[PDB]
């Protein structure tokens, strides 16, 4: 199920669907994995998040000409972290349309990451407004509330299974939250049940840090939020 591809792991997930996989040794951490998706959508390819570095994306887009051959349209960025950013530039070389969060662009050069091209801005209740996501076909983004950050966004992926909360979301076996350092200890809890509320029709979720799981990994992050209260 797991493609070996230079330094990277790619896994089919549905028939127009994969997860892209990167690692980082980072000092004190081990060599973490890092996750995101790519989507075909008809003749395009949308891309969710970076690898961790501008070589390991500009490998990403490698995989995507030799195994799907189709222009990637756009990619959008779930926060601005290291890995789920750090391989901006990249896109850019390549040509490819970026979109974040507004505060992620924002928060992006005291981060260390470069901004994205475009900025998403969201509606009261979570939901990208739609003119900000022009042409993003089946990605559904939904902004849960702060959590992991205070600008961590999610991504349905409509007419399939799939919805990916990035780094707000850890596995059911998963032993704790991760890295809190820009975390909302108060309202996490309650972002993980609202991307389980956005997304009712998932069931599988994808995930920074861990394989994709059922949706017993949004109860058990929600649960061990609880406790930052
Ligand atoms: O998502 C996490 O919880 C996480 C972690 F547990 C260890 C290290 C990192 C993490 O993500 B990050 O904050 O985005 C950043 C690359 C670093
Ligand atoms: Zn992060
Ligand atoms: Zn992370």
């Amino acid at each position: 199920g797991d493609q070996r591809f230079g330094d990277l792991v790619f896994r089919q997930l549905a028939p127009n669907v994969w997860q892209h996989t990167s690692y980082l040794d980072m000092p004190g951490f081990g060599a973490v994995a890092s996750n995101g998706l790519i989507v075909r959508d008809g003749g395009r390819v949308l891309v969710v998040d970076t690898a961790w570095t501008d070589d390991q994306t500009a490998q990403i887009l490698n995989w995507i000409k030799q195994e799907i051959n189709l222009p990637v349209a756009l990619a959008v960025v779930t926060h601005a972290h290291q890995d789920k950013m750090g391989g901006m530039d990249a896109l850019h070389a390549a040509g490819i349309a970026t979109y974040a969060n507004a505060l992620s662009n924002q928060l992006a050069p005291q981060e260390g990451m470069v901004a994205a091209q475009h900025s998403l801005t969201f509606a009261a209740n979570g939901w990208v407004e739609p003119a900000t996501a022009p042409n993003f076909g089946p990605l559904k983004v939904f902004y849960p509330g702060p959590g992991h950050t205070s600008d961590n966004i999610t991504v349905g992926i409509d007419g399939t299974d799939i919805a990916f909360g990035g780094c707000l979301i850890k596995d059911s076996k998963a032993k704790s939250l991760g890295n809190l350092g820009d975390a909302d200890t108060e309202h996490y809890a309650a972002s993980a049940r609202a991307f389980g509320a956005a997304f009712p029709k998932a069931s599988m979720i994808v995930m920074s840090h861990s394989a994709p799981d059922s949706r017993a990994a949004i109860t058990h992050t929600a649960r061990m939020a609880d406790k930052l209260r």
